[PDB]
């Protein structure tokens, strides 16, 4: 479906012109304000004489995206607008990713939140899998985006491995492999070395460890599947405990 958008329920026939520009927020994703209600949303840009492998991968992504309206977890799209030269997709405006509240914080970021971040990257994985096939495999900071209201959703699509490392960087704030200095060096060391396991004395739960140890397990055969992953402890713990993540969301980002 094409010329409209629908922010909460609300279905407005729309042109991109009705959108002002509010910047780049980097492809291109722009900022932009729908003039009519004053919502302000994300929108991507796909130009018509952009790379051919570009433009591939992201119908590929939309299609997933559109299909995903009962899923949590992922970014949503409201709406896209088909122009003679562009494509412009409408998507719920988050705050930032992990990487960069990892930035801001300089430093690591609480269990807490790591736990409500893991249920979110899990079930959204899942999801993929199990209703379009998809396997992301993919996940990092920059991947997992979090809003002012608590959010925490993933964006632009063996998983279990990057999820892991994620965690552990995010836990740590330091990148397991940022010393190698090629992507050949990372490959060897996973080979070569032992999985880069959460460290003992930062009071750590031993469900959080037990749970990034599951997900850097180096033999694929023994890694865990889905059903066996989100029976895990550390998932049912932080499925149903109150955690605060908007509010340490603004502490964080009102960092200088
Ligand atoms: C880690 C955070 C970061 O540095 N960035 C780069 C600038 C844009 C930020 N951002 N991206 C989105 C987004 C992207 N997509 C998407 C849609 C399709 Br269809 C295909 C592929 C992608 O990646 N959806 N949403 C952002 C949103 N929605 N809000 C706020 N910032 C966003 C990430």
């Amino acid at each position: 479906q094409t010329g409209y958008l629908t922010i909460g329920g609300q279905r407005y026939q729309a042109e991109i012109n009705d959108l002002e520009n509010l910047g780049e927020m980097g492809g291109q994703v722009w900022k932009m304000r729908f003039r009519k209600t004053g919502h302000v949303i994300a929108v991507k840009q796909m130009r018509r004489s952009g790379n051919k492998e570009e433009n591939k991968r992201i119908l590929m992504d939309l299609d997933v995206v559109l299909k995903s309206h009962d899923c949590p977890y992922i970014v949503q799209c409201f709406g896209t607008f088909i122009t003679n030269t562009d494509v412009f997709i409408a998507m719920e405006l988050m705050g930032t990713c992990a990487e960069k509240l990892k930035k801001r914080m300089q430093g690591p970021i609480p269990e807490r939140i790591l736990g409500k971040m893991t249920v979110a990257i899990v079930k959204a994985l899942y999801y993929l899998k199990e209703k379009h096939g998809v396997i992301h495999r993919d996940v990092k900071p920059s991947n997992i985006l979090l809003d002012e209201r608590g959010q925490i959703k993933l964006c632009d699509f063996a998983d279990v491995w990057s999820l892991g490392i994620s965690l552990v960087e995010l836990a740590t704030g330091q990148f397991p492999y940022k010393n190698c200095k090629t992507d050949f060096e990372v490959l060897t060391k996973v080979l070569q070395e032992e999985p880069p396991l959460l460290p003992g004395h930062m009071g750590f739960s031993g469900d959080f460890q037990s749970f990034v140890k599951d997900c850097l397990t180096k033999d694929h055969r023994k890694r865990p599947k889905y059903n066996k992953l989100l029976e895990h402890s550390f998932i049912k713990r932080y499925e149903t405990l109150e955690v605060d993540v908007a509010s340490w969301f603004k502490d964080v980002m009102a960092k200088t």
